[PDB]
């Protein structure tokens, strides 16, 4: 099954995918490349490209006097391991397309561009390029401009359903150092004791709940230290993260985790922190969530369940905007070899945003 | 202070050190090199060189009808990191010599060769080349010959004191694999829980004692797994070891450690196991220890305290020989950058073995 709108989405997507926007290394320039392309695909829009430096670039486009803002990040995660073909050459099958970023989240960008070219309805787009890694600058810079919008829809794969809430996120780098001057002699033994305490604590929060989400997702994703079995390891590196539910005290959680290290870790560095969606006290979280639900209803979008993954909708929400996450595709395909998004998902999403933008 | 005996020891040591006998890679041949050298430095000895393959070579030399056997391994640990000069070029200061293996344990070999060349007293030497790493073959092969000896003195740095007992040793390689089908999803979380149980168990054995040695020395020397902080790690490698006191049930300990993994570790491989010295039931251990003490007294050697490190004296003892560890130098310098042994230690040791071999 094909439609002109879907055909156009696929054409734009093929081009978008061909642009290397992997982050890291986030070698994205304001001039040339993907942004020069988008500049020529937004008829009737007032367009501005802002270079925030080091690959953090934004394209803000406005046509008419839209009440809603669509934000879509253009960077993708790195490719491989195991891609069966060039990640930057979109492939197509009977029911889906394959390519780096087709699911997260260039598919949404392609659909929005298709809609922009299928009618001249009011619309506002904010294409950023730094969502996938550290040192983000785009959204923070945009928020500082204080531009009014009734709501902001941030694109991420949500199976084309409006998501109103999601967990926050924290990533931490820890380094343990042996104390020759002793049960703390080994950095690995220290890491082991720390880990036990951390996991036990996570278990104690298992009953916390929010919109179907339960407990605290916690993960020790990397441990590296030592040389040989019987040689005492003087150093050990450990990286962990957790995804708080809205209203959880993240500052307190981080300090609690840090305090489990005895002696103190030689290094304890939170490399990234993202707020939950919505964020704040439970009362604020529910009020904000309901405001987002009302917007989804107004735009006739099916409401999906809260998700565990993080998105920048959290930033807009913390900034005072009613915000929701909405995009084609399944998060299951995000950051996977031969990443794909179904034509069905692409069609549903493009028809929806075209309706919002150009529909009667 | 200098003596002809010490001067000769130093000359032989300089040569011995110059031969590369690092293990790994244990690139030691029966022909040429260090063994061809020893063949020409043992006057009056019946000499045999046996190639056991892959760098495991032995030189068995006998002069007269000696009652004691001196075993000295000729391989050394690998060099660096941080050596300030060529590890194979022995350096000398006012009170010590520096070089790979001068302390562990070529210094003893040099002294024994010096003694062999300072008199024609009865003596038996067994120079092996595979003590420092896995896949040993020399001692096992020698034991299979069933050659009688009242006692076997195995060289290791013992500050020139006769050591009568030491811990056994075990090294294990573990691999944890995440169970997607779940609290066991992460291999690192599994390793963390395993480690906690293992350390707790070690603590429960803290009161075990033997000749001044207390508890079970246990060590998780290497942990490596995962990629990023928030990505679930499907695999994790862990290497640990422990050093049992004589009479401890090592088989039981190993199974206990293995059982702490829930689910079972994807891989649990004991890469090396060495018996304690002496070994067996407590009664046997004490009887054997006393027999070794009597030999030390007979040879007028000062008795040192039991040690934590492992030696092949354990193998001879398990084979039915009264055995003790005896050698110049401090274990503190073993396997260190700019490894050294004092002239004082060299002098004391060479004078002692010369006395045993050639003395009235
Ligand atoms: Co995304
Ligand atoms: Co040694």
């Amino acid at each position: 099954h094909m439609t002109d709108l879907l055909a156009s989405t696929l054409e734009h997507l093929e081009t978008l995918v061909s642009f290397d926007t992997r982050n890291p290394p986030r070698a994205i320039a304001a001039e040339g490349g993907i942004f020069d392309y988008l500049r020529a695909q937004l008829p009737g829009f007032q367009v501005e490209v802002i270079d925030h430096g080091d690959g953090a670039v934004s394209l803000y486009a406005v046509r008419g006097t839209p009440k809603y803002l669509f934000n879509v990040h253009l960077d993708t995660v790195p490719d491989s391991p195991h891609w069966s073909a060039d990640p930057h050459v979109m492939r197509r099958t009977e029911d889906r397309v394959i390519g780096l970023g087709v699911c997260d989240i260039k598919g949404a960008a392609a659909a929005l561009v298709a809609a922009a070219n299928a009618g001249d309805g009011d619309a506002a787009f904010l294409f950023s390029s730094d969502e996938e890694a550290n040192d983000p600058r785009c959204i923070a810079a945009f928020l500082a401009r204080g531009l009014p919008y009734d709501a902001v829809l941030v694109a991420e794969p949500t199976m084309s359903e409006a998501v109103l809430a999601h967990r926050g996120i924290s990533s931490v780098l820890m380094r343990f150092a042996g104390r020759a001057g002793d049960p703390a002699a080994s950095a690995l033994h220290q890491a082991m004791r720390w880990g036990g305490k951390a996991l036990d604590h996570v278990e104690s929060l298992a009953h916390a709940r929010f919109g179907g989400l339960t407990g605290l997702r916690f993960n020790i994703g990397r441990v590296d230290g030592g040389i040989k079995a019987n040689m005492i390891a003087p150093a050990a590196e450990l990286r962990f993260g957790f995804r708080p539910l809205p209203s959880m005290d993240v500052d307190g959680l981080l300090a609690t985790f840090a305090g489990f290290a005895d002696p103190a870790a030689a290094h304890f560095e939170e490399t990234f922190r993202g707020p939950s969606l919505p964020s704040g006290d439970i009362a604020r979280a529910e009020e904000r969530r309901l405001a987002a639900r009302d917007v989804a209803d107004a735009l006739d979008l099916p409401i999906g369940n809260a998700v565990d993954f993080w998105t920048e909708a959290s930033l807009f929400s913390a900034g005072g905007y009613t915000a929701l996450v909405y995009g084609p595709g399944d998060i299951a395909q995000a950051h996977t070899a031969d990443e794909f998004v179904t034509l069905a998902q692409l069609q549903r999403y493009v028809e929806s945003v075209n309706r919002i933008i150009n529909g009667s």
